């Protein structure tokens, strides 16, 4: 699970 950090990040900036 690689890749929701840039997914929390991006949704959420």
């Amino acid at each position: 699970i690689f890749g929701a950090i840039a997914g929390f990040i991006k949704n959420i900036w």
